């Protein structure tokens, strides 16, 4: 029913840009969301990932939490424009930028800990999407990227474990159809002087894709032969649910939403083409595929990176969908025709835990790409008015500590009943930390950060809990 490999790898994941600080420090150059949270608005707190956790200049007391509770992995990403102030293949390299994660990953090793390493989370140097639109300009930005990464592999021999892409379908939907995320482009006027929403999300789709299978190619080729590990990227996407269980259209919108989501990315990855039903909504809105790049992006996981985090009940709609839909021609719900609710809500809006749901999806997606080694490289939650409760109530994050009860031994009965390979399991967060637009007052850690008093760390119920529900799981042979 449920146990887990002995090798089985856990720990805790953050990202530079929401925990680091130090944000012009040691030669920084500006991302795109130091820009984005300069604009009034666009962020919900007026605040940006200024100061955060103070945690570039706290790897030490970062690194003894991370063994204070049990973790023997720890996975982060790398600040591109610390290693490359402006970006570009030609720009000057900045060795503090390399000599400091180099020297977090010799810690982390000294203190036992695995490294997943994350090269792209978010914060794409602000002089890439100024000079030629960033992701938008397929041939530059693929070569910039190889070449960052390059430097990255280079640099870093010890790290084993490496994720290219965060959440692609975040950087191209929120960043270019709703302009909810850096750097906020959108057909809505009145929020962005540039974009298109019906069609800049799926060229950043298609170039990200390309971008990534060049710096897996990169990796296999250069650095596996001598340095071993494994390379991948990391996909989001929730569980979807028949909002009318009797309804054939919305069973089969639960499959379509998938595929929207997820399969978007997963499909070139594994089979090198597109969802079928991607291609008929969208027709020449999405790219194709040239018969090289097929060679490259088809086969270009040597693991699944997963995030995920929640579940809709999914409601089809007919006849033609707007050119701005990204879904599929559907709507996603809380609640059935029954009156049937996925959970309770959290400070996120889009967030309501389900853990049947991350079971019922890592059974979907290792049925459709022939069960793949998965990595779990997110799950976690938020805490309704959490941010407005008193020390004591915070630590006592009872709700935090069920909702990883519940999605560990789900997972664990993924592997255990149902055949799933997962390998790995990280926790978001290990702090409190810069949630995106919503700013700061949505808490995701499982340790309390107090901004207020130099962004001291108290340890929740919750950070506790996590190394004997997995002693309680992972075979001891
Ligand atoms: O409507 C788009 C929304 O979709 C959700 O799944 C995203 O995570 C939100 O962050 C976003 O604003």
């Amino acid at each position: 029913s449920m146990s887990l490999p002995p090798d089985f790898k856990w720990g805790f994941a953050t990202a530079a840009y929401q925990i680091e600080g130090s944000v012009n420090e040691d030669g920084r150059g500006p991302s795109i969301w130091d820009t984005f949270c300069a604009i009034p608005g666009k962020i919900a707190d007026g605040s940006s990932g200024a100061v955060a956790c103070d945690s570039y200049k706290r790897t030490k007391e970062d690194i003894a939490l991370l063994k204070e509770l049990g973790a023997n992995s720890y996975r982060f990403s790398i600040s591109w424009s610390r290693i490359i102030p402006l970006g570009g293949r030609n720009d000057p390299i900045n060795q503090k930028g390399i000599d400091h994660y180099v020297k977090f990953v010799d810690d982390l090793i000294e203190a036992g800990i695995t490294p997943f390493i994350t090269l792209f989370h978010w914060d794409l140097p602000d002089a890439l999407d100024k000079r030629y639109g960033g992701f938008l300009n397929k041939e530059e930005f693929a070569a910039d990227f190889e070449n960052y990464a390059r430097i990255m592999f280079k640099a870093i021999p010890k790290c084993k474990h490496w994720i290219t892409f965060n959440e692609p379908w975040c950087s191209a939907i929120l960043g270019y159809n709703t302009g909810y995320f850096a750097p906020g482009h959108t057909s809505d006027r009145s929020k962005s002087p540039v974009g298109d929403s019906a069609r800049e999300p799926w060229i950043v789709g298609h170039n990200i894709l390309i971008a990534h299978a060049r710096a897996v190619k990169a990796y296999r080729e250069d650095f596996k032969p001598t340095q071993g590990g494994e390379i991948g990227i990391t996909l989001n996407g929730d569980a979807t649910l028949p909002w009318d269980p009797e309804d054939p259209a919305d069973i089969e919108a639960c499959d379509r939403k998938i595929e929207f989501a997820i399969s978007w990315f997963a499909d070139p990855i594994y089979f090198g083409k597109y969802p079928d039903s991607m291609r008929k909504q969208l027709g020449d809105r999405l790219p194709e595929f040239t018969p090289e790049e097929v060679a490259l992006v088809k086969g270009s996981n040597d693991f699944y990176g997963m995030n995920h985090y929640t579940a809709n009940y999914i409601k089809h709609k007919t006849g033609v969908p707007p050119e701005d839909d990204f879904l599929g021609n559907l709507e996603t719900l809380f609640y059935n025709k029954y009156g049937d609710c996925i959970g309770p809500e959290t400070q996120s809006f889009w967030l309501r835990p389900h853990a049947q749901g991350f079971r019922d999806l890592l059974n979907w997606l290792s049925k459709r790409y022939g069960y793949p080694k998965i990595y779990v490289t997110e799950n976690g939650t938020s805490l309704k008015g959490e941010n407005d409760m008193p020390l004591e109530q915070v630590l006592e994050d009872d709700f935090r500590v069920k909702y990883f009860n519940d999605y560990v031994r789900a997972m664990a009965a993924a592997v255990a009943e149902d055949g799933c390979n997962v390998r790995g399991y990280l926790a978001w967060s290990l702090l409190d930390n810069f949630e995106w637009a919503e700013g700061y007052e949505t808490r995701f850690g499982v340790t309390y950060v107090d901004y207020a008093n130099d962004q001291k760390r108290y340890p929740k119920k919750s950070a506790k809990s996590l190394k004997p529900l997995f002693d309680s799981l992972i075979r001891k042979e």
